[PDB]
DNA sequence: CGGCCAATACTG
DNA sequence: CAGTAT
DNA sequence: GCCG
């Protein structure tokens, strides 16, 4: 459908964005759901009575939302530090945080070029630099399609076992990606042991691969790849590449922790957690033991999840289709 | 007071 | 480990 | 930020 409340989300869009590149993971999580709400609501919100009665949203919330119709704009987002602008400026670089932006900030620096000059940064920041415009774009489903085979080409080469599927937002069967997220895996159970250094060092021999960004390759329990890559021909730009290597008994898991979105694993480990149970990329657990502070002190016990079907089964969900999952 | 939309993988 | 990432 |  579509929000009635724009007027609203627009000015409480400002403060969520504005927390986060602070760091305030929590408050930020507070306005994205009021936001949330907002939205899949059918009519304009013109009471504060009317805005308690949603869940989501509270006093404070509520006392804004006022301010948005009685004034028609809220004093709050003019006192907004003016940092926030660089803030989130530094903070697209790939590889740098809130923590990074928040510590160049503070040294003086206000732009790319400040930080391309004086600002210390990682190999990844580097990397993410030189990339800036490029990581902040969305490819055509139909790049992220050739990305994809032309990574399952290079693994089938020397090993036709080899499963390779395009997770992401690219299996949730969105138009545009935002990089391409690739699961490889094998049904003997055994062959996928030790492949990242063939498979990486083949995309590295053609070319295709430009940058990496995480990769350990001196340790042969590699799980995971993510780099840069770029298709051959004019008009190409570079692209994110994702890629996870793993054990077959493990696919139902991997499949569904890399399919997402993120929210969607977020509010199902959530769920899986009110159970006694734990769920990751590697398995679903059960009788898992927890202190008070919602920590993990237990392992549990792995149950059997053949396929992505026994995972919402054994959680109680109903099975939720890829493009289902799209939170 | 304090958990929430988690649980895990690299980097240096 | 803290930071950043998925 | 919300909510118990
Ligand atoms: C960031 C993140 C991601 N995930 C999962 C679930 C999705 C996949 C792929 O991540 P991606 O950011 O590419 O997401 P994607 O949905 O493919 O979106 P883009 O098109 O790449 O932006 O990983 C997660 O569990 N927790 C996180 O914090
Ligand atoms: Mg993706
Ligand atoms: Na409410
Ligand atoms: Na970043
Ligand atoms: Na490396
Ligand atoms: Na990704």
């Amino acid at each position: 459908a579509t929000n009635h409340n724009l007027h609203i989300t627009e000015k409480l869009e400002v403060l969520a964005k504005a927390y986060s590149v602070q760091g305030d993971k929590w408050r930020a999580l507070g306005y994205a759901k009021a936001i949330n709400a907002l939205k899949s609501f059918h009519k304009p919100v013109t009471s504060y009575q009317e805005a308690c009665s949603i869940p989501g949203i509270g006093k404070r919330m509520a006392e804004k939302i006022i301010e948005i119709l009685e004034s028609g704009h809220l004093r709050k987002l003019d006192h907004i530090s003016e940092s926030v602008p660089v803030l989130e400026l530094f903070s697209n670089i790939w590889g740098a945080g809130t923590k990074t932006a928040q510590m160049w900030y503070q040294q003086g620096f206000r732009s790319l070029e400040d930080i391309r000059s004086q600002a210390s940064l990682t190999t990844q920041q580097a990397i993410g630099l030189k990339h800036y415009s490029d990581f902040l774009e969305r490819m055509p489903r139909e790049e992220a399609t050739e990305i994809e085979q032309t990574v399952q080409k290079a693994a089938q080469a020397f090993n036709s076992g080899l499963l390779c599927v395009a997770c992401g937002s690219y299996r949730r069967g969105k138009a545009t990606c935002g990089d391409v997220d690739v699961l490889i895996t094998h049904p003997d159970g055994r062959s996928h042991r030790g492949i990242f250094s063939r498979l990486l060092d083949s995309l590295r021999q053609e070319g295709f691969l430009t940058d990496d960004l995480v990769s350990q390759e001196e340790n042969g329990q590699q799980q995971k790849y993510l780099g840069v890559c770029r298709l051959p021909g004019p008009g190409r730009r570079h692209r994110r590449l994702d890629i996870i290597v793993v054990p077959y008994s493990e696919f139902a898991c991997a499949l569904l922790y890399f399919t997402g979105s993120a929210h969607f694993n977020r509010s199902m480990r959530a769920l899986a957690k009110t159970k006694g149970m734990s769920l990751s990329e590697h398995a679903l657990s059960t009788a898992v033991v927890r202190n008070t502070h919602g920590a993990k002190v237990g392992p549990g016990r792995v149950l059997p999840t053949p396929t992505e079907k026994d995972v919402f089964r054994l959680l109680g969900l109903p099975y939720r289709e890829p493009a289902e999952r799209d939170w």
